[PDB]
């Protein structure tokens, strides 16, 4: 696709914070770039919408490759129309905004400059931000973690892509997915098919796969912290149901593993840790900090800090594994006792270490979930299934909770902050801010 200037682009600026070794931290200046998929996709010489509703222009985009030639990306007007705001190293993502539209969420990146991603290399180093969910009610998810995308957003490798990273292209992630409009400079109008049950989005005849670190998949409910292997570290173009994951007939026939080797301490057992309220270790109607160290070994730490007081990320006993770290033992065990095969399949922590390896782009998000309700993350899933089955319960949202069209009118307000994130060397991002 091509950019075009009818709206134009102003991404709003935020604040980072690049520690060292040394005992120090730097200010770092970034802005964030909204998707294109949540952009105005219009004919290049007119106003004519090449995209509406959950359907394509049969005249402006017969296929792939001429839409992507007809059309182009359009800027976004953030606070107003998308509900994202900053405000120094802090950022708003509001669920739902009612302007001329309505717009519900956003998924944003961290760009080094105006056209550039900001690339982070995890390997070694530790990530902290500060977050709060306090008005992520059953069924949202706040989320805040990195995928294996490239720093141009594509445009080096796919010429009819000159819409690029201050548009918001390139888009990838483990679960491969199909409901991108544009994906490797062509659009994705092949294979077409409109939601059920979401009059704005569709799953196309194509998929884009990557490697991703969900560092915080969360609601003031549960979190989750997971890593996701995929046989190609990058970004590579999947096709139909060769894709795997949530839209295609084998879930586990791609290259990428959509489930991942997920820790979510009320999965493990510890049902008092996190949650809203003072009964409980951390308080989820109060700010937290999370920190996430990972070693050169593959494995990956965890602690929280809340009104000074820290805690490492809580033990968990399954099978034979005991520790409160997420390594290749806990992988393997968790395997054993809650099923699945598909994390180990695709490499396990020792693929999972090329992505960690090599550059990654933070992506900021605010979701419902049309496919799953996220009962995944916060409830009984399946739901037919019952606290005797291992790894079963995940929170203490009901099994009828988080229906979109629900959650969207009752908690049209529901927003999540992040804040002061600060990224540096293991062992140095609680030291003093610059
Ligand atoms: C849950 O984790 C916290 C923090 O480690 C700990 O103090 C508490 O004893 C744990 N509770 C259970 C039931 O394991
Ligand atoms: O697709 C929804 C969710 O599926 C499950 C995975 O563990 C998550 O990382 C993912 O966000
Ligand atoms: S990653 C959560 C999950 C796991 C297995 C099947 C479907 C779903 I959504
Ligand atoms: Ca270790």
């Amino acid at each position: 696709q091509s950019a075009c200037t009818l709206q134009s682009e102003t991404h709003p600026p935020l604040t980072w914070q690049k520690c060292s070794s040394g005992g120090t931290c730097t200010q770092q200046t970034g802005s964030v770039v909204i998707d294109a998929n949540w952009r105005w996709t219009h004919a290049t010489n007119s106003s004519t919408n090449c995209y509406d509703g959950n359907t394509w222009s049969s005249t402006l985009c017969p296929d792939n490759e001429t839409c992507a030639k007809n059309c182009c990306l359009d800027g976004a007007a953030y606070a107003s129309t998308y509900g994202v705001t900053t405000s120094g190293n802090s950022l708003s993502i509001g669920f739902v905004t009612q302007s001329a539209q309505k717009n519900v969420g956003a998924r944003l990146y961290l760009m080094a400059s105006d056209t550039t991603y900001q690339e982070f290399t995890l390997l070694g180093n530790e990530f902290s931000f500060d977050v709060d969910v306090s008005q992520l009610p059953c069924g949202l998810n706040g989320a805040l973690y990195f995928v294996s995308m490239d720093a141009d957003g594509g445009v080096s490798k796919y010429p009819t892509n000159t819409a690029g990273a201050k548009y918001g292209t390139g888009y990838c992630d483990s679960q491969c997915p199909r409901d991108l409009k544009f994906i490797n400079g062509q659009a994705n109008v092949e294979g077409w098919e409109p939601s059920s049950n979401n009059a704005n989005t569709g799953i196309g005849g194509h998929g884009s796969c990557c490697s991703e670190m969900d560092i915080w998949e969360a609601n003031s409910i549960s979190e989750a912290l997971t890593p996701h292997p995929c046989t190609t570290v990058g970004q590579e173009i999947c096709e139909g149901d060769g894709c795997g994951g949530t839209y295609s007939d084998n879930r586990y026939g791609g290259t990428c593993d959509p489930d991942g080797c997920d820790w979510n301490p009320y999965r493990l057992g510890n049902t008092s840790f996190y949650g809203p309220g003072s009964s409980f270790t951390l308080d989820t109607t109060k700010k937290l900090t999370v920190v996430t160290q990972f070693e050169t070994s593959g494995a990956i730490n965890r602690y929280y800090v809340q009104n000074g007081v820290t805690f490492q990320q809580p033990n968990a006993e399954l099978g034979s594994y005991s520790g409160n770290e997420l390594n290749d033992d806990y992988c393997t065990a968790e395997e054993a006792e809650f099923g699945g095969s598909s994390f180990s399949d695709k490499g396990g922590l020792t693929q999972f270490k090329k992505a960690t390896s090599g550059g990654m782009v933070l992506v900021m998000s605010l979701w419902d979930d049309y496919y799953a309700n996220m009962l995944w993350l916060d409830s009984t899933y399946p739901t037919n299934e019952t606290s005797s089955t291992p790894g079963a319960v995940r929170g203490s949202c009901s099994t009828s909770s988080g229906v979109p069209a629900q959650v969207e009118s009752q908690s049209p307000n529901a927003k999540v902050t992040f804040s002061n994130i600060k990224f540096g060397p293991i062992g140095s991002t609680g030291n003093p801010s610059g």
